[PDB]
């Protein structure tokens, strides 16, 4: 097991997210926390002006090849219609390295979810699909919904789950793994 800076600090805010410190003034750039179900991300999500500067900084806005999972600079609130988070797939088995375990199809069969925590509430995402290979403005229900069946097509597995133009969708993406969850 490779132990280096980019794992000492991730596992040091989970430690600080564990105690109830308030990210946010470590870094004003701070949003949520996010985790999924049987993975090892459980990791701070951050977001800037645009969708590039926190691929090579660190929560500390500090050099780091790892990275801080950042989310799209279009989303604006939670009851966004698709949030979308972007994160490395570091090969230390770190950052969004996991999503390939959604590539088992006994995995998927299994309900793990995503887990967002913010201001001491919890949201919980239903993972619908995943695949290999990004729209946050949907101008009606007519696209919102061409995007559903549209993502539910390309998952490699058909999930039991069924999604509809009334739940809300959260995206993992690397920067690659896809996979989406409803709420």
């Amino acid at each position: 097991t490779k132990y280096n800076h980019d794992t000492k600090i991730s596992s040091e805010l989970q430690k600080k997210e564990y105690k109830k410190e308030d990210l946010s003034k470590i870094n004003s750039d701070f949003k949520f926390w996010l985790s999924v179900e049987n993975t090892n991300i459980n990791y701070p999500v951050v977001q800037s002006k645009d969708n590039s500067y926190y691929l090579d900084k660190d929560f500390y806005k500090k050099d780091s090849i790892s990275g801080t999972l950042f989310m799209d600079y279009r989303n604006k609130s939670i009851d966004d219609k698709n949030i979308i988070i972007y994160g490395h797939n570091m090969k230390n088995k770190t950052m969004f390295n996991n999503l390939n375990k959604f590539k088992d199809a006994d995995f998927f069969k299994k309900n793990n979810k995503i887990k967002i925590t913010l201001n001491g509430k919890e949201f919980l995402y239903d993972v619908f699909s995943a695949y290999i290979v990004l729209k946050t403005n949907f101008n009606n229900e007519s696209d919102y919904q061409n995007y559903i069946n549209d993502i539910t097509s390309k998952s490699l597995y058909k999930s039991p789950i069924k999604v509809n133009s009334n739940d809300k969708i959260v995206t993992l993406s690397t920067c690659a793994m896809v996979i989406h969850g409803r709420l």
